[PDB]
């Protein structure tokens, strides 16, 4: 178990029981929940730098709800339970992502 860091067997298109990977959604998201900050964040998940992205500006104005993917689900479960896990200050209430939002390429 636990490959990179609570990792299951990879065997889906990335993990199986997910959409895709490791569904994980930030919602109700402060100042730039985003790639690099997501990913080290909560170190100790294979979270992907820039399998992520915050709805924003380009000042960055992080809110409604971003895209987060990890390559399996323990991981992306260690972040699912990210609830009120804030940066900047709001309540990041992550969401079970569907891989589907998650992503843009």
């Amino acid at each position: 178990s636990n490959a990179m860091d609570w990792v299951l067997k990879h065997t889906g298109p990335n993990s199986p029981d997910t959409a895709n990977d490791g569904f994980v959604r930030l919602r109700g998201l402060p100042f730039g929940c985003s790639k690099e900050e997501i990913v080290q964040f909560f170190s100790g998940l294979e979270i992907v730098p820039n399998g992520i992205t915050l709805p924003v500006d380009f000042q960055g104005r992080s809110t409604g709800e971003a895209f987060v993917q990890f390559a399996s689900q323990e991981i992306a479960e260690k972040a699912l339970k990210k609830h009120k896990e804030r940066i900047g200050h709001r309540y990041i209430e992550i969401f079970k992502s569907s891989r589907a939002e998650v992503r843009t390429h």
